[PDB]
């Protein structure tokens, strides 16, 4: 501060953010060269948000793309978070009391966090001063942090690709706010004799994002259109025959009853919703319709297809074995065996799964459908309750016709739930690649702690205890993943976890097959499950002291 | 007002997820205060209902855990297991034994909701109710 | 009433509970006298000798009867009806 | 016969309980 | 007010070419200027003066077998100002 200026020692130290200047060179560079090969148009202008004559937490970069409507400037931004791992942010404390004890904890900080309102304003006003429009109306279209760790010199297709990404992202919002008109599965007709097909599929390596981030996804569900005719030409070539696509896990959770009903219940959390990669346009009503496909899983119990036993190899993170640690039995299941298939797979999934999964989300705001994620976790609850409903409603009604009061009633049932839950987002590299953090659940946790119950349900409680406080809580999370993962994790964001109403599904799902959307898809006996629905209820009916005292009421 | 109560169990015939016993509460006296030297029908009614409010925090169960320091062996809730899978009877009076695993016994054993009876009584203080009653 | 060694106390001490207590192991005993109270084909006569025979046998020799009283159970509806008449009839009270 | 138990004492059970008076952070959104 | 905030440390600190140096416990002495509506959320200024690098050892006393046999030692390895200080 006034010491440098009080001595003022000849030559200059530091003072500097190094990780933006390229970053904006690169940035440059790749508009220049994707202009050339005519990808682009030159409509769009990037900025530079130094944190240092601004005075801000992170330094961003900032697309802005800007129209007219009615006489009106509108200008479209979709910053980018440039985190630096050179400096740190000082840290959050708080305190806590236990007993006749008080101590400070010290927290993290996230990106999320970073990006506050105000830290908003003073990028809105700081793109009108510069483009030249004081008056001009601003709308946001998602922020995308670009992760640390990451070299520039060699990451070009990604960073190309963000920027294509960033720019249609800008197209959509714009276009959303002109008005053009709703995408409506009345229109996926096609008047030429196609139908529309569901193709479900396990998977074991994670799907990866737009920037190399790994992403946990084991059951994958894709809407397909088969358009296979008689003499059907092009052999072994198809047309982008693909609409969408999810990414979906399962993970079991233990109701607390004492020691007929399973002990255990399966969740199964949807991470990742997007649309075709031919696809360019992202719009608020094909969200739902990509989101209708995760109830079809449980088309044929499809979700517990993943936990049955691969042949020849075993990781031994994700074996189901160690549900019976608590059974009856105190061992595990051994699997592995020749005795053991499928046989009494279907009995050990009676006798302790129980039958219906559970749909969950891990809503982002931070990830690349912000503009969604935002918009349900509003929904879930906080001041702006009603008019996220009430948008949500407008949209689904917009898709596929109207008339969506039949089979639900915003006004008197809630759509999104929130669990007080709060997820981690990192990375682990594992000894063959990079993996994804969300690997450790339950199941793994069980399988690294062989018989020590108290360690898992103390991990356990590390999770959803409402009496413990939320620091403690992820400080649990984080040494745990530390004790069993490895080394090599790197946190890169924050998700909260939300479970969507029972009726809202089969509400909206039944809505969307009622309208007109047709889609078609894909032993040892254990006993009568029919006998049980007849049974009379009744009895045959056939014909076949009291001593009192005085009183002064009568 | 002032209203005595106390817990018994019963035991519904089951062979051998419910609880196996369920819990009653008996009422044994129902008075008003001592300052008070009227007694009127309606002021019956307001001291019964009181009878309700003893389910706010599940506290007809808190006579049931072990007083520290002596044992009557009279109260014991430990021979519930004689019955129980297992043929022995839990060991209070123990170190490791706490209300940790007391709800855990009582949630595995014993019917979540009570069950309200009264002892009424024709020769009692409060006769002219509890004959009306019966 | 009957007289423990340190004050007089109430014949109802004895319960479910403490029969179960005072027979340890003998499940037959403890189901005989369960029925001696609640048997509807049995003749109330002979219940009321059997539970005065248990209450020798267990309690003690200074027992003295002084009374009779029934035993009623609530319509359940009932007392949930009441309360909240009462509650919504104006009435607020707060405790832990 | 021999008694088994009180068959009747489960019809009659309280369903309800006692009824007695005794963070949410946002971000900035397009659609409104 | 002046404010000085102690830590622990598992990984070396390196010098000005990369050689390493141990360090155990770093002491350190920052300014705090944390007034009532402070503006500059999640920023700051430079707020930091000196640091020290110190790491404990233990030496033995020659007595033969109430005093304890240990005696700690705590040995200084490092003094610096802070960065932006030229």
């Amino acid at each position: 501060g006034g010491i440098n200026s009080q001595f003022t020692r000849s030559g200059n130290v530091q003072g500097g953010d190094a990780r933006a200047s390229e970053a904006l060179t690169v940035f440059t560079r790749l508009k220049e060269q994707a202009v050339a090969q005519q990808d682009l148009a030159d409509d769009f202008s990037i900025l530079r948000f130094d944190r240092d004559q601004h005075q801000v937490g992170w330094s961003s970069l900032v697309i802005a793309k800007q129209i007219s409507l009615n006489g009106q400037p509108v200008i479209a931004v979709r910053p980018l978070i440039l985190p630096n791992n050179s400096i740190e942010l000082p840290k959050r404390k708080t305190n806590i009391v236990n007993g006749m004890q008080t101590d400070v904890i010290e927290s993290d900080i996230d990106v999320g966090t970073v990006f506050s309102a105000q830290y908003f304003n003073r990028l809105s006003t700081y793109v009108q001063n510069t483009l030249g429009k004081p008056g001009a109306k601003v709308v946001l279209a998602g922020p995308f942090p670009i992760p640390a760790d990451l070299v520039l010199k060699d990451s070009e297709l990604q960073l190309r690709n963000l920027l294509i990404k960033s720019v249609n992202a800008c197209d959509d919002i714009l276009a959303l706010h002109s008005g053009e008109r709703p995408f409506t599965i009345a229109g996926l007709k096609g008047q030429q004799g196609e139908t529309l097909a569901a193709k479900v599929d396990i998977r074991t390596q994670p799907l990866h994002d737009t920037v190399g981030n790994p992403i946990r996804a084991d059951i994958v569900v894709t809407t397909q259109r088969v358009r296979r005719n008689g003499q059907q030409e092009n052999e072994f070539y198809e047309t982008d025959v693909k609409l969408n696509q999810v990414a979906m896990f399962t993970n079991l959770e233990r109701t607390p009853q004492a020691q007929t009903p399973a002990p255990w219940v399966a969740s199964v959390v949807i991470t990742d919703v997007r649309n075709a990669d031919g696809i360019q346009a992202n719009t608020p009503e094909m969200y739902w319709f990509a989101l209708s496909n995760a109830f079809r899983s449980t088309h044929g119990h499809a979700w517990a297809r993943p936990f049955l036993p691969m042949t020849g190899v075993a990781k031994d993170m994700k074996d189901i074995g160690a549900l019976g640690w608590m059974s009856a039995l105190r061992n595990r299941i051994d699997t592995k065996a020749a005795n053991f298939d499928d046989a009494q797979f279907g009995q050990l999934m009676l006798s302790q799964v129980q039958p219906n999964p559970v749909f969950q989300i891990d809503l982002n705001r931070m990830g690349e459908t912000a503009q969604m994620d935002s918009l349900q976790l509003d929904a879930a609850g906080g001041p702006n309750a009603q008019k996220a409903a009430a948008t949500i409603i407008r949209q689904i009604n917009n898709l596929g016709g109207g008339g969506f009061e039949r089979f639900f009633d915003h006004t008197t049932q809630p759509i999104l739930e929130r669990t007080g839950q709060v997820i981690d987002l990192g990375n682990w590299f594992d000894g063959d690649e990079k993996r994804d953090r969300r690997d450790l659940d339950n199941l793994a946790a069980l399988n690294a702690a062989e018989g020590n119950e108290n360690e898992f349900w103390g991990f356990y409680g590390a999770q959803l205890n409402p009496n413990l406080h939320p620091d403690l809580r992820n400080r649990q999370s984080r040494n745990y993943d530390r004790q069993y993962l490895g080394s090599t994790v790197t946190y890169t964001g924050k998700a909260e976890r939300c479970t969507y109403n029972a009726k809202f599904i089969e509400a909206l799902d039944r809505y969307l097959a009622e309208a007109g959307l047709q889609i078609t898809m894909d032993q040892r006996f254990m006993g009568n499950s029919v006998i049980g629905n007849n049974m009379v209820s009744g009895q045959a009916q056939v014909h076949s002291q009291y001593q009192t005292g005085p009183s002064s009421f009568y």
